[PDB]
C-alpha cells in the first residue's frame, strides 16, 4: 500500500542519485584518456 | 448469532491489518534488491 | 406449524444477513493480498 | 456482493496508482543511465 | 422449489456481474505495467 | 402406493429440472472467469 | 448441459477475439521500437 | 437398476463432449497466443 | 483433440508465414545501410 | 477396471501424437527465425 | 432364508456390474480432460 | 470374512496394476514434450 | 471482457506514443554526435 | 495475426525510407570533405 | 516405473542426437560467414 | 502397518533411482548444448 | 495474530539486511571489473 | 444445562488459545522460508 | 489439550531448525555459481 | 477402557514412527532432484 | 522429434546457401574499390 | 507514462547540451594541433 | 526430520561439489578462448 | 529467405554500380592535377 | 520516425556549412604557403 | 550426480579440443595475411 | 540467514580475488603488445 | 543511393573545375618566372 | 561436435587458398607500379 | 546501496590514477621517438 | 568463396591493366620531355 | 550530467594547454634546423 | 574457483610467451625492410 | 596455442625471405641507373 | 590494479630502451652515409 510505497520512492532516490554519480566517476577516466590520446598524437605528428 | 459475528468483523480486521503491513515490509526488500540491480547495471555499462 | 415457521424465516434471514457480511470482509482481505502482489511484481520487472 | 465489490474497486485503484508511480520513478533512473552513457561515447569518439 | 430457484438465478446473475467487473480493473494494472515495461525496453536500447 | 409414486416422478423432475439449470448459470460465471485469465496472460507475456 | 456449453464456446469466442487484437496493438509498439534502432544504426555508422 | 444405467452413460456421454469440445476452444486461444509471442521475438531480434 | 489441432497446424502457419516475411523486410533495410557505407568508404579513399 | 484402462491408452496416444507434432510446427517457425538471424548478421558484417 | 438368499447374491451382481460401469465412462471423460492438458501445455511451452 | 477378503486383494492388484501404467503412458507424452523443448532450445541458442 | 479491453487500446496507445517520441529525442543526439565527428575529421585532413 | 503484420510492412517501410535519405545526406558531407582534399593537394604540389 | 522410465532414456536420446546435429549444421554457417569476412580484409588491406 | 511400509521404501527406493538417473541424461543433452556454444563463439571471434 | 506478526517484522528486517550486503558486496567486484577493463583501453589505444 | 455450558466455554477457550498459538508458530517457519527465498534470488540476479 | 500442544511447539521447532539450515546449504551453492559466473566474464571481456 | 487405551498409545506409536520414516525418504528424493537442478542451472549459464 | 528435424537441415541449408552468396557479392563491391584506389596510385605517382 | 516521459524529455535534453559542449572543445585542440603543423610545414619548406 | 535432513546436506554437498567443478572446466575454455584472441590481435597489428 | 535474398543482389548491385562511377570521377581530377604537374615541369625546366 | 528524421537533415545541413567552410580557411593558408614558395624561387635563381 | 557429471568433464574436453583447434587454423591465415602485406609494403618502397 | 551469508562473504571475497588477478595477467600480454608496436614503429620511421 | 550519387558527381565537378583553374594560374607564375631567367641569360652572355 | 569441425578445417582451408592468391594478385599490380616508376626515373636523370 | 557506492568512486579513483600514468610513460616514448626524428632529418639535410 | 574469387582475378586483371598502360602515357610525355632538353643544352653550346 | 562535464572542460583544458606547449617546442627545432641550411647554402655559393 | 584459477595463469603464459615471439619475428622482417631501404639512399644519392 | 605458432615463424620466415630478395632486385636496377649516370657525366665533362 | 601496473611501467621502460637504442643505430648509417656524400662533393669540385 501507499505509505509502504513511498518507502519505494525513497530507496529508487537514493539509487538514481548512486547512478549519476558513479557515471560521472567513469567519465573523469575517459576524459583523462581521451585527452592523453591527444598529445600522443601530437608527437606522432611533430 | 450478531453478536458473535461482530467479533467476526474484529478478528477479520487485525488479519487485514496484518496482512498489508507484512507485504509491505516484503516489498522493502525489493525495492532494495531492485535498485542494486541498477548500479549493477551502471559498472556493466561504463 | 405455521406461526412457529414464521420465527424460521426470522433466524435464517438474519443468518444469511451474517454471511453475505462476512464473506465480503474476508474479499477486503483478498483485494490487499492481489493489489501487494501486483506492487511485487512491478519491482520484479524494473 | 455489490458493495463489498465497490471496495475492491478502490483497493485495485490504489493499487493502479501505485504502479505507475513506481514504473515512473524507475524511469528516471534508466535515462540518467542512458544519457550517461551517450557522453561515454563522445569521449569514446573525440 | 421453482420460485426459490429463480432467486438463484438473481444471486448468481449479481456474482456474474461482479466477477467480470473486478477481473477488468486487474487488466487496467495490467496494461499500466505491460507499456511500462516497453518504455524501459526504448532506454536500454537506445 | 403406485399413483403417489407418479407424484414423486413429477417432484423429482422439477427437480432435475432445477439442477441443470443451477449448475448451467454456475458455468457461466466460470468461462467469463477463465477467459479473463486468458487476457491477463497476454498482458503479462506481450 | 448442452445449451449452457453453447455459451461457453460464446464467451470463449469473445475471449479470443480479444487476445489477437490486444496482441497485436503490442506489435505496433514494437515495431516502432525496431526501426526507431535502425536509425540509430545509420548515425553510429556514418 | 440397468436401464436406469443405460441412462448415466447417455448423460455421460454428452458430458464427455462438451469437455473435448470446449477444451478445444481453449486450444484455439493459445495457438493464437502463442504465434503472437512468436512475432513479438521476431521484432526483438531484427 | 485430433480436429482441434488440425487448427493448431493453421494458426501456426500463418504464424510462419508472417515471421519470414517480416524477417524479409528488415533485411530490405540492412541492405540499404550496408550499401550506403560501401559509398561512404569509396569517398573516405579516393 | 481393465477395459476401460485400455481405452486410457488410446485417448493417451493421440495425446502424445498431438504433442510431438504441434511441438514440431513450432520448431519450423524457429528454424525460420535463427536463419533468418544469420543474414541480417551477413549484412551487418560485410 | 437361503433361497431368498441367493436372489440376494443375483441383485447385487446386477448392481456390481453398473458399478465398475459407470466407474469406467467416467474415467473416459477424465482421459480426454487430462490429455487436453497436455497439449495446453505444449502451446504454454513453444 | 476372509475369503471375500482374498477376493478383495485381487480387485485390488488389478488396480495397481492398472496405476502404473496409464502413469506410465503419461511419461512418454512428457518426455516428448520436454525433449521437444530441448530443441527449440538449440534454435534460440545458436 | 470488452469494454475493458478498449481500455487496453488507451493505454497501450499512449504507450507507444511515448516510446516513438523518446526513440526521437535519442536521435537528437545522435546526430549532433555524427556531425562532430565530421568536423573533428576535417581538421585531421587538413 | 495478419492485419497486424501488414502494419508492420508499413512502419518497416518508413524505418527504410528514413535510412536511405540520412546515409545519402551523409554522403553529401563526404564529397564536399572529399574534393576539398584534392584542392588541398593542388597547393601542395603547386 | 522402471520399464516407463527406459523409455525415457530412448526419447531423451533421440533429444540429444537432434541437438547436436542441428548445432553442427549453425556452424557450417558460421564458417562460411567467418571466413568470408577474412577474404573481405585482404581487399580492405591490398 | 509396518510391514507394509517396508514395501513403501521399496518402491520410492526405485522412485529415486529413476530420478537421479534421468535427470543426469538430461545433463547430457545439455553438455552438448553448453560446448557447441562455446564453438559458435570461436567463430564469431576470429 | 499480531505478535506473531511482530516476529515475521523482525526476520523480513534480517532478511533485507543480508540482501543490501549482499549485494554491495558483488558490485565490489564489478568495480575492479569495471576498471580493469579501463586500462586494458589504455594499452589499446596508446 | 447452564453451569455444564459454563465448563464449555472454558474447554473452548483453551482451545482457541492452542490455535492461534499454534497457527502463530507455524508463521514463524513461513517467514524464514520467504526470506531465504529472497537471498536466494539475489545471488540469481548478481 | 495445553500439554499435547507443547510438543506441537515442540516438533515445529525442530521442523523450523532444519529449514534454515538446509535453505543456507543451498545458498552455498549459489554462491559458487554466481561468482563462477563472474570470473567467466572476466575473460569474456579481457 | 484403559488397558484398551494403553493399546492405542501402542499403534498410534507405530503409526507415527511409519510417518516420519517415509516422509523421510520422500524427501531424499527431493534433494536429488533439488540438486540436479542445480547442476542443470550450472550448464545453461556457462 | 526426428522428422521435423530433418526439416531444420533444410532451412538451415536455404540459410548457408543464402549466406555465402551474398558475402560473395559484397566482394564484388570490394574488388573494384581495391583496383580503384591501384589506379588512384598510379596518377599520385606518375 | 506521460508525465514521467517528460522528464525522460529533460534528462536527455541536458544529455544532448553536455554533447555538442564537449565535442566542441574537442574541436579547440584539434584546430591548436592542425595550425601548428602548417607551421611546421613552414619551416620544411623555407 | 533430523536425520533425514542430514542426508539432505549430503546430497546438498555433492552438489555443490560438482558445480564448482563443472563451472570451473568451461573456465578452461575460456582461457583458451581469450588467449587465442590476443594472437590473433598480434598478427593484426604486426 | 530466397526472394527476399535476390532483392539483396538488387541493392548490393546498385551499390557497385555507384561505387566504380565515383571512383572513376575521382580519377577525372587526378589525371587533371598529375598533367599540370607535367607542365610545371616544362617551365622548371627550359 | 519522420519528423524526428527531418531534424536529421537540419543537423547533418549545419554540419556540411562547417566543413566547407573550414576546409576553405585551410586552403587561404596553403595558398599564402605556395605562393611565398614561388618568391623563395625567385631568389634562388636570380 | 557424479557419474553423470564425470561424463560432463569429457563433453567439455572435446569442446576445449576442438576451440584451441579451430581458433589455431584461423591464425594460419592470419600470418598469410600479415606477410602478405610485408611484401606489399617492400614493393610501395623500392 | 546470517551465518550463511557470512559465507556468501567469503566465497565473493575469493571471487574477487581471482578477478583482479586474471585481469591483471591480460595486461601483462597488452603491455609486451603495446610496446612490441612502438619498435615496429621505430623501423617504419627509420 | 543513386540520388544521393549524382551529387556526387556534381561536387566532384566542381572539384576538378578548380583544380584545372588552380593549377593553371600557378603556371602564369612559372612562366613570368622562366621567361625571367632567359633575359638574366642575356645578360650574363653579352 | 567434432564432425562438424572437421568442416570448419575445410572451410577454413578454402579460405587460405583464397587468401594468399587474392594477395599475390595484388602483388603483381605493385611490381608493374613500381618498375613503371623506375623507369619514370630514368628519363627525369637522362 | 550508498557505502558500497563509496567503494566504488575508491577502485574507480585508483583506476583513474594508473590510467594517467600509463599513458604518461608512453608518451616518454614517443618523445624519445620524434626527436629521434628531428636527428635523422639533421643528417639528411646537411 | 571460391567462384566469388574468380571473379576478383578478373577486376585485378583489369586493374592491372589499366596500370601498365596510364603508366606507360606518363612515360611517353617523360621522353618528349627529356629530349626537349637535351636540344635546349645544343644550343647553350653551340 | 552536467558537473561532471564542468570537469571534462577542465581536463580537455589542461589538454590544449599541453599541445600548443609541445608543438611550439617542435617548433624550436625546426627553426634552427632551417637555418642551419641557410648557412650551409652560403658556404655552397660563395 | 582458485584451483581453476591457477590454470587460468598457466594458458595466460602460453599466451604471453608466443606474442613476444611472434612480435619479435615481424621485427626481423622490418630491420631487413629499413636497411634495404638505407642501401636504395646510397645509390640514389651517389 | 603453441604448435600453431610454430607455423607463424614459419609462413613469417617465408615472409622475410621473400623480401630480402626482392629488395635485392631493385638494388640490381638502381646500380645500373646509379652508374648510367656516371658515365653521362663523363661525356658533360669531355 | 596497482601491482599489475608497476609491471606496466617496467615493460615500457624496456619498450623505450629498445627504442632510442635502435633510434640511434640508424643514426650510425645516416652520417657515414652523410660525410660520403661530402666526398664526393669534393671530387666534383676539384
Amino acid at each position: 500500500g501507499v505509505i509502504d510505497t513511498s518507502a519505494v520512492e525513497s530507496a529508487i532516490t537514493d539509487g538514481q542519485g548512486d547512478m549519476k554519480a558513479i557515471g560521472g566517476y567513469i567519465v573523469g577516466a575517459l576524459v583523462i584518456l581521451a585527452v592523453a590520446g591527444l598529445i600522443y598524437s601530437m608527437l606522432r605528428k611533430a
